[PDB]
């Protein structure tokens, strides 16, 4: 059968080191390159194809209960040990990350069908707003 | 309100670059990290949350007709310009990416639900597997 339609998901890649060293892809791109997984789209129509991809990561879980201190180490960042306490002030989740990184954590909020996550260490803000689906 | 159960897509993410440099997160990482949109699945109950994280990256759209040369910027890869010649043979679509690089291309065809997709450059071939969604 040459019909490729469908949307694929992938299950395995075998040295794809191998060949992206061929390519000469550096070695801290292949490093994250090869924890990707793709998912393939593809139409076609007789002889005419339109191919689209999206790479993916699944991160590390976690899972806390608000007012319980708990050890995190952040492996999806700079893999540090902290030590997380999750509070409510009012309706925004307050995180402080206790360790090495002064005023280090995270504010969650939802407005409307948008969600708040402000992410703070040292003197920077990062600000991050989700959409419901 | 505090309930914050259900799938969120990052709209958007500001001076994520500060924050991860902040975290002492090297250079090449900040330069994929920055590209990414993640997808932020919360399964709340009362003061017990689950967060489970997924990164995305769309690549570049791939359109083509089978016969007919194109010319191909490998943008999510090296980024070297080749010349890209796709046939068949038989039911295995057949691409020649003709360039610098010596013995590169791809062989792409269907076994019963899966799709195998094998890249080659020099004497490297990743071998890659699909299931239909």
């Amino acid at each position: 059968t040459r019909d490729q339609n469908g949307t694929w998901e992938m299950e395995s890649n075998e040295n794809f080191e191998g060949y992206m060293k061929a390519l000469d892809i550096d070695f801290a791109t292949r490093k994250i390159a090869v924890r990707l997984t793709q998912t393939l789209v593809i139409d076609q129509d007789g002889d005419n194809f339109k191919f689209k991809t999206t790479s993916t990561f699944r991160n590390y879980d976690v899972d806390f209960t608000v007012g319980v201190e708990f050890d995190e180490y952040t492996k999806s960042l700079d893999n540090r040990h902290v030590k997380a306490l999750v509070t409510w002030e009012g309706d925004v989740l307050v995180c402080v990350q206790k360790g090495e990184k002064e005023n280090r954590g995270w504010k969650k909020w939802i407005e409307g069908d948008k969600l708040y996550l402000e992410l703070t260490c040292g003197d920077q803000v990062c600000r991050q707003v989700f959409k419901k689906k």
